């Protein structure tokens, strides 16, 4: 499985609605190109996506898709947001590899 980069509101809408229909966890990496910690977490996030094919891993550039960043009050990067069927389940703020890994394991399992 791969990380899906979302570059438009249309793409966001399509990914979220398809995930919601399939009732699967969505994990969103809110990122910025200039942000150092974001570069550090890119491989960690991509690795987790391969390890958890039942969940959808999305990448959102906060400068590219401002309404989506604003929707979730994202002003710190990287922010990893966990969402299932319209509800925010968790958030990880910063380059915390252990916390991100643990929370993906917690939320991606059968509920």
């Amino acid at each position: 499985a791969e990380v899906i980069s979302v570059h438009s509101l249309e793409q966001w809408t399509m990914q979220i609605e398809e995930a919601n229909t399939a009732k699967k966890l969505v994990v969103i990496d809110f990122t910025a190109s200039w942000c150092g910690p974001c570069r550090i977490m890119a491989p960690v996030f991509a690795d987790l996506a391969k390890k958890f094919p039942n969940a959808v891993f999305l990448k959102v550039d906060v400068d590219e898709l401002k309404p989506i960043a604003e929707q979730f009050s994202v002003e710190a990067m990287p922010t990893f947001l966990f969402m299932k069927e319209g509800d925010v389940k968790d958030r990880v703020v910063g380059a915390i590899k252990e916390e991100l890994t643990a929370k993906v394991g917690l939320h991606a399992a059968a509920q």
